[PDB]
């Protein structure tokens, strides 16, 4: 049983920006899921100072990364708060329309897609490196589910069949032909020693057979 729902205008008027504009800096999209999840895991964090009972799906608070060469996708794995089925619906776009907004406005000012983590946005800039996003999430508050889209103005939520997590979100990039190069130990551990050096969590690169 699969839902399908279309994306807010300005949040479409996004995603199809970021798939068509020629900007060659893509590498930033990693460092903006690794700060993402690092959000993500300040917030399960912080929640379970004052009850302890939150971290009982999960006390260990890391990111992997896995690629896949074979699959040809990129997998950002935290153990953060993860997210509700109405976080996956409303809640995300509801906070992100205003950011989404004002950075449309920059970017005809002449402004830089790089810039788009000051906007609190910067999970879509994964659309400059892959073709689908699946996300696989599980909030403590709710069963665990899995998002999808490929752009074109729509997105899919369903009941999540495979592996249960725990807690957590589980950002699988389905890469574009022409950028597996992210795929590359020593490129990914380049990006990652660049953007994201100062994580308060560990960042684990799973590295493949
Ligand atoms: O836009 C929505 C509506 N529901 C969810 S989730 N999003 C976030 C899409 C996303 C893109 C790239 C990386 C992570 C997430």
């Amino acid at each position: 049983e699969v839902e399908t729902f279309a994306f807010q205008a300005e949040i479409a008027q996004l995603m199809s920006l970021i798939i068509n504009t020629f900007y060659s800096n893509k590498e930033i999209f990693l460092r903006e899921l690794i700060s993402n999840s690092s959000d993500a895991l300040d917030k399960i964090r912080y929640e379970s100072l004052t009850d302890p009972s939150k971290l009982d799906s999960g006390k260990e608070l890391h990111i992997n990364l896995i690629p896949n060469k074979q699959d040809r996708t990129l997998t950002i794995v935290d153990t953060g708060i993860g997210m509700t089925k109405a976080d996956l619906i409303n809640n995300l776009g509801t906070i992100a329309k205003s950011g989404t907004k004002a950075f449309m406005e920059a970017l005809q000012a002449g402004a830089d897609i790089s810039m788009i983590g000051q906007f609190g946005v910067g999970f879509y800039s994964a659309y400059l490196v892959a073709e689908k996003v699946t996300v696989i999430t599980k909030h403590n508050d709710d069963e665990q589910y899995a998002w999808e889209s490929s752009a074109g103005g729509s997105f899919t939520v369903r009941t999540d069949t495979g592996e249960p997590m725990g807690r957590g979100t589980k950002v699988i990039l389905h890469l574009k032909e022409d950028q597996t190069e992210y795929l590359e130990e020593r490129r990914i551990k380049e990006i990652v020693k660049k953007h994201s050096q100062f994580i308060g969590y560990p960042i684990t690169l799973f590295v493949e057979k």
